[PDB]
DNA sequence: CCTGACTCC
DNA sequence: ATGGGAGTCAGG
């Protein structure tokens, strides 16, 4: 702990070297329109701290941030890039991101700050962020000398750690994953987050007013049926009503008491009509609390946009997640909740929403990977399963039936048991067991594959995706049944979900390149795991109908072709 | 603050 | 004991 640095009053030439570690510090977790509290630069010439008020109003420093030929190493460069966009400054030339490097080396470490990354290489010359800024109501920027040292120490760590991390990624054959996929993706995600999605608040507010009335109506009906008022949103109070007052059968318990899960309640429907009303009430309550009230809370009022943050270094399989607000779990399955999507509108007059999704991309990936003839030949496979489990005609398969059969296809291939399946379809365990057995004989390649991948994980201690993403599974040889079994099912699932994640990431990169090449105004707004959502002038729809599916299809080559479905409309709802 | 709800892929 | 991966909310 002895680190020399200049606390600079003004930007100098030697801070603008062609390679540098750069820290642009934002303390708030949600970095949209958040204060930049300090800057640190480390390069061959030395270590510098700059006050943002100075640096960011300095035309040479701004010029250097925006010069792609001046290469910067950082940690969480998307955070910096977006915070700078909100200050009206363009950040270019990021060549190394320690956050993403750590994530690829081992997603389980949960690396969230430079110190946590530094620990991976026994680098101790830097403090965790939480130790410097503090928690909750105590959270604050420290005295300048202490802030400056922290930011310089983070930059020095990035400076020293770049090579050891790159060296290890190369050993793992993952450097291209970092440099050619994840880092370019981060810049595209930064663009999407900053663009935001426009919301029709008048529509959303009116929906909430009508939902309020309907909640009250259903609530009173529940009270009438129960013979008493109680808090329907307390599973504890509800448990007393259902299982003590009304004396309904107890099908399941958790550590806190009687289960009132949707699965349990649906099975109690033939006992008392109050359970169906309660399920509906909790659905309506979620719509209001989360997708009306929670959404309106994060709308920026002047522009009516919502700006999600896509976490690129969180999931254990290589998927993104979306927070504050989560735009990857907007309702769609019930028409009631689906109507929320009518409030998601284009950001400009005479623009439209364009949505494109990979049709069953994951199952095609498994077909390719497991090398299964029957599955490939099938390449509707979900509808086909609903004809089987419900024993019906193809033109009698309701979108609820198909939805149920999709859950069965994914259940089975990823190791559901006879018990789970029996519960899911409310059928006999014998019948469920024979359903699973039949599936594995119908597709013997999938069967062989799932056996092999588990043994491979036991031998190596990890599993990998098509583009060499890695998940370590140290629990996989555990003496404990439940613990071992979970790890076995991650070996079955992670390579396929993770590979499907790799592919759509590549597609986003490819797509943006083409949009730029063709000088289109169309741009990405959202990714929802197997779907890309764009907005564009209405004139570009014709072109987008060919371009976007073209690019997605040709992202990778597999034994099975990738298929893209696409729709467009006035609102997200209408993009179906 | 965690748990168990509901939401999506 | 009992397919996988996520985030947000009210209650307690
Ligand atoms: N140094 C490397 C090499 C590869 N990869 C990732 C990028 C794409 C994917 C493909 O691996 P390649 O060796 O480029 O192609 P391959 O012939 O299919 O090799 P393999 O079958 O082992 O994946 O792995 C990487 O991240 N870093
Ligand atoms: N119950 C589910 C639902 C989805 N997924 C994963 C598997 C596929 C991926 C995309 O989900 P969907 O788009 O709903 O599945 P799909 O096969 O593409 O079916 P559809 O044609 O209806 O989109 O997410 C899963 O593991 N379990
Ligand atoms: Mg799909």
């Amino acid at each position: 702990a002895k680190m020399a640095f200049t606390l600079a009053d003004r930007v100098t030439e030697e801070m603008l070297a062609d390679k540098a570690a750069l820290v642009v510090e934002v303390v708030e977790e949600n970095y949209h329109d958040a204060p930049i509290v300090g800057i640190a630069v480390v390069n061959e010439h030395g270590r510098f701290f700059l006050r943002p008020e100075t640096a960011l109003a300095d035309p040479q420093f701004v010029a250097w941030l925006g010069d792609e030929t001046k290469k910067k190493s950082m940690f969480d460069s998307k955070r910096a890039a977006v915070a700078l966009k909100w200050k009206g400054i363009e950040l270019c030339g990021v060549s190394f991101d320690l956050l993403l490097a750590a994530y690829l080396l081992d997603p389980a470490q949960g690396v969230d700050d430079v110190a946590a990354a530094a620990k991976m290489k026994q680098y101790e010359a830097v403090r965790p962020d939480e130790a410097v800024y503090g928690k909750g109501a105590k959270r604050a920027v420290p005295d300048e000398p202490v802030l400056a040292e922290h930011l310089v120490r983070k930059a020095a760590a990035i400076w020293e750690l770049e090579r050891p991390f790159l060296d290890e990624l190369r050993r793992n054959e993952q450097d291209r994953l970092l440099v050619e996929l994840e880092q370019p993706l981060s810049s595209i995600l930064a663009e999407m987050e900053f663009a935001g999605v426009k919301v029709d608040t008048k529509r959303l507010e009116q929906m909430g007013k009508e939902l309020a009335e309907q909640l009250g109506t259903v609530e009173q009906r529940i009270y009438e049926l129960a013979g008493q008022e109680f808090n329907i949103n307390s599973p504890k109070q509800l448990g007393v009503i259902l299982f003590e007052k009304l004396q309904l059968p107890v099908l399941k318990k958790t550590k806190t008491g009687y289960s009132t899960s949707a699965d349990v309640l649906e099975k109690l429907a033939p006992y008392h009509e109050i359970v169906e009303n309660i399920l509906h009430y909790r659905q309506l309550g979620k719509l209001q609390s989360t997708y009306i009230e929670g959404l309106l809370k994060v709308v920026r009022p002047a522009t009516k946009k919502v700006h999600t943050i896509f976490n690129q270094a969180l999931t254990q399989t290589g998927r993104l997640s979306s927070t504050e607000p989560n735009l990857q779990n907007i309702p769609i399955r019930l028409e009631e909740g689906r109507k929320i999507r009518q409030a998601f509108v284009p950001s400009e007059s005479d623009w439209l929403i364009f949505a494109a999704d990979y049709s069953q991309i994951e199952l095609r990936v498994l077909a390719h990977i497991a090398e299964d003839d029957n599955l490939m030949e099938a390449f509707d496979i979900h509808t086909k399963t609903a004809m089987d489990i419900f024993q019906v005609s193809e033109d009698e398969v309701t979108p609820n039936m198909r939805r149920q059969a999709k859950a069965v296809n994914f259940g089975i291939v990823y190791g559901i048991s006879d018990y789970g399946l029996a519960q899911n379809l409310n059928i006999s365990r014998k019948e469920a067991a024979e359903f699973i057995e039949r599936y594995f004989e119908s597709f013997p390649g999938v069967k062989r594959y799932m056996e092999n991948i588990v043994q491979e994980a036991k031998q190596k201690g990890y599993v990998t995706t098509l583009l060499h993403r890695r998940r370590y599974l140290p629990d996989i040889t555990s003496r404990n049944f439940n613990v071992r079994s979970f790890a076995e099912r991650m070996a079955m699932n992670t390579p396929i979900q993770g590979s499907a994640a790799d592919i759509i990431k590549k597609a986003m990169i490819d797509l943006n390149a083409r949009l730029k090449e063709e000088r289109l105004q169309a741009h990405l707004l959202l990714q929802v795991h197997d779907e890309l959502i764009l907005e564009a002038p209405k004139e570009e729809m014709e072109r987008l109908c060919r371009l976007v599916p073209e690019v997605m299809e040709q992202a990778v080559t597999l034994r099975v072709p990738l298929k893209v479905d696409y729709h467009y409309g006035s609102t997200w709802y209408d993009a179906k």
